[PDB]
């Protein structure tokens, strides 16, 4: 029966300033690292406990005991994602509903049906790189954010964001992240309702409303596609198809989470490769033989199989949607030690579960993607860059096949170099990102 | 489209009298020496390919192409291991419900549980040599042996063979070797049914019953072992557990898989070490600096990083498995020159494989163990030791935990000394071992 750690604390605000950064996950990280498995984790109106050992977060994974809780980052998501897949609790009727409805445009049978799709923004990336002049760099997740956007939009939607037309990101993507930041301003608020925030609320208003044009500029143009299978598509349990309120929430949802934490992946993806060059040239060869062809086919990207190595030790590292949240279902003991009340939540911390010396060994910081060789060899519930159980991430095989397919053209076309000897910083949104991260290409010269 | 070259032929007997040895596999070993990275064997009624270079290797362990093929060896090991993790083909129910039920037994957590009993056949081991008059010697695979089957019958179903009391090898290890050599001898026969074999038959079925028995044996009497396992563990596919049937196969599969190749990877480590003192020398420096305790312990063990180079480096030069098979699921090309048929057969001859000298360099002959300082440097399916892929050796944490263990209390507790020079003379019987090798042990006099 254990007394659980606390980090420091600030009077009446509790831990709350502690999140008053602009690295909080790392923070984080920082915190577990002096305190360990479990801490609390204590706000106004507030309370909640970040897991960051296997030991404990394979009992939190237990569905029977734990469901997804809405944490208050979610909660903010909410605000303009309403009741869709990501920001719907289990037990809201849109959320199974559209579950049942999405699934099968999001398997692998129907990766085949996205593919050419993929490779047609794939191949616009190589060319901008093999048409850069001598001495000109690369900003990477920068290009990256380019292509999965772009990548989703043309796969869910058959719209063309055209980004690489583009020299600064679309108003879509620059109002989101004024917003953001106005959602992370009002916590360290005492009184966020006060009269003299109109100012702060009156601009953030007018972004919500801007995304809803391009929701209704893709409805309204409306293919066997995301955006098909959710007007057409009915659930089978109650026979109903989505309406339309909840389909515009579906949109918003999946261009956000369909393109930001992809973007991220990729950009630790080559991050890590030009810092390790001997796992680069293993990427590389594996790369060249088996993409034979000017354009990959989809049975090719499926046989980059160090490639896909590469992805996961990026994602051990660096997870890019970095924590999940979850509610106790009923009175039960965590480790059995940890009494928790029904209705008690929980945060998985994904960074430090994925450095758990007792499931990694010592050298849980290096970067080898030989951990993922053999992919039984991980126990159960070490490895969640995608969640866990029912609200695991519906986009995961998605993801990795457009990483896979990006990475592997990028491997082929391109010689790298880390020209500026990049010191890895980690910008973080409601994702991670490695920002400034610059790099040169030389193009191998090998057509399209 | 190029011409694959073959051996010598015996008329109607094709390339099979060339099997008629003693050294089958350092035949086909020189074989490879003098055709190169692939050459076709003909038999009676059959054809296979042998493979020798890491390039046309690494297309073979294409899961997507080449699934695992039994070989003769292998059909001719199914007759009493039946359906067995071994000699299952990987289409058959029984692997993947033996392989669910088993990974567990392999964990982490199960090597953690195991390294107790590995502890005490391996003190039983360091008193034996303690225990020796002056001038007397050790017979090193003789010995490497009584350790391993007696670690694998304590792990793994809490039986104890006692080899340490017993100055010839068990009964059930005489007939093993009798059934072997049996099956190799019905390998050269025109007539396998002719009367005149059934003398050689009338054994065979004899020791069968040998082996069958030992088992009601261990079954009879029955924990953290692989029997428990077996026995109360499910399959979360399917939710069955395993048949009495395919039990009893696991138990036959596991007393041999789980000793003869680890006490070769002993044998052999032990003579490169005696046969490279400067490698001797680093390695017990290592074993006496991480070693600080009366018994090595579980973390210890993981410590002993350049004792596991070692066994790396013994199992590059001398795998003691020396050989897995594969066949073509589809109609595909090897290397751009080679077109193969669906069903087509391939054999990957290990030993050839590891000395590829366009991977290892032109020394591949010399014993050094840096060359497994970092995985990442090792190009894709150069090192195959353990198989291949989802057929890929489950025992393999298991072999190297045990081998890294007893190694390093050896080199803790003993100098050792190559009295007679030997001449490295490789036995063969389905496994490698070096054959008389001797040494002599002066106690370190370090106590237990
Ligand atoms: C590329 C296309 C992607 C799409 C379309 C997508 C979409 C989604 C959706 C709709 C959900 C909620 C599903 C539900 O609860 O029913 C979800 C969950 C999740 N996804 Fe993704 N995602 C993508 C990529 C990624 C990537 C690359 C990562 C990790 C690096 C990731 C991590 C997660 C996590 C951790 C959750 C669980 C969130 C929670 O439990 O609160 N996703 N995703
Ligand atoms: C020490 C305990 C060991 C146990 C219990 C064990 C057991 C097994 C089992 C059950 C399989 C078949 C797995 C499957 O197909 O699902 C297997 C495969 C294999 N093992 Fe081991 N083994 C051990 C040690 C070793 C060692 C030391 C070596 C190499 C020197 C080795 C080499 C191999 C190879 C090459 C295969 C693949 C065989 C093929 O592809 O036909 N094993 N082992
Ligand atoms: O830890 C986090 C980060 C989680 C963000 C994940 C967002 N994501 C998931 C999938 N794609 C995006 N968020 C806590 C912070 C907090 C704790 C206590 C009190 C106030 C705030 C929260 O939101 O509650
Ligand atoms: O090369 C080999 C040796 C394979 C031994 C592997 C035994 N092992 C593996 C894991 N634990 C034991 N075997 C061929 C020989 C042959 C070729 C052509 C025609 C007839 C016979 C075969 O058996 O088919």
């Amino acid at each position: 029966i254990k007394e659980m750690p606390q980090p420091k604390t600030f009077g009446e605000l509790k831990n709350l300033p502690l999140l008053n950064t602009d690295k909080p996950v790392q923070a984080l990280m920082k915190i577990a690292d002096e305190l360990g498995e479990i801490f609390k984790f204590e706000a106004p109106g507030r309370v909640t406990r970040y897991l960051s050992s296997q030991r404990l977060i394979k009992e939190a994974c237990d569905e029977s005991r734990f469901d997804k809780n809405l944490s208050q980052a979610l909660k903010f998501v909410r605000d303009f994602a309403g009741d869709g897949l990501l920001t719907s609790w289990t037990h809201e009727k849109n959320w199974k509903k559209a579950h049942n409805i999405l699934l099968p445009s999001f398997s692998q049978q129907a990766m085949k049906g996205y593919h050419a799709m993929m490779v047609d923004i794939a191949v616009q990336l190589v060319q901008k790189w093999e048409r850069l002049n001598a001495d000109e760099h690369i900003e990477v997740p920068e290009d990256m954010t380019r292509l999965t956007l772009d990548t989703i939009g043309l796969c869910g939607f058959n719209y063309r964001f055209n980004s690489f037309y583009r020299d600064q990101p679309h108003p879509f993507i620059t109002s989101m992240v004024r917003a953001l930041d106005e959602a992370m301003n009002k916590l360290q608020r005492a009184n966020p309702d006060d009269p003299a925030y109109d100012e702060n609320k009156r601009q953030f208003q007018e972004d919500i409303k801007v995304m809803n044009d391009l929701v209704d500029k893709i409805i309204a143009d409306r293919s066997d596609d995301l955006l098909t299978h959710m007007l057409n598509g009915k659930d089978p349990e109650t026979g109903e198809p989505l309406d339309d309120e909840n389909i515009r929430y579906q949109i918003i949802t999946f261009l956000i989470a369909g393109h930001e934490t992809t973007s991220g992946l990729l950009s630790f993806a080559l991050y890590f490769l030009v810092k390790n060059p001997h796992v680069l040239q293993k990427a590389a060869e594996e790369a060249a033989r088996v993409l034979v062809d000017p354009v990959p086919s989809y049975k090719q990207v499926k046989q980059l199989k160090y490639v896909g190595m590469v992805l996961n030790e990026a994602l051990r590292l660096w997870p890019t949607a970095p924590a999940f949240s979850l509610y106790a279902k009923e009175d039960t003991v965590l480790g059995g030690e940890y009494p928790l009340e029904k209705g008690d939540e929980l945060m998985v911390l994904i960074p430090q579960l994925h450095r758990d010396k007792t499931i990694w060994g010592d050298d849980v910081e290096e970067f080898r993607p030989e951990r993922f060789e053999n992919p039984s060899a991980i126990p159960q519930h070490a490895f969640k860059p995608f969640g866990n159980g029912q609200r695991a991430c519906i986009g995961q095989q998605f993801a990795l096949h457009e990483a896979t397919l990006v990475l592997g053209m990028m491997l082929k076309h391109f010689d790298f170099e880390d020209h500026t000897n990049y010191e890895l910083d980690i910008k973080e949104t409601l994702t991670l990102k490695p920002e400034g991260f610059v790099v040169k290409a030389k193009s191998k010269k090998i057509p399209l």
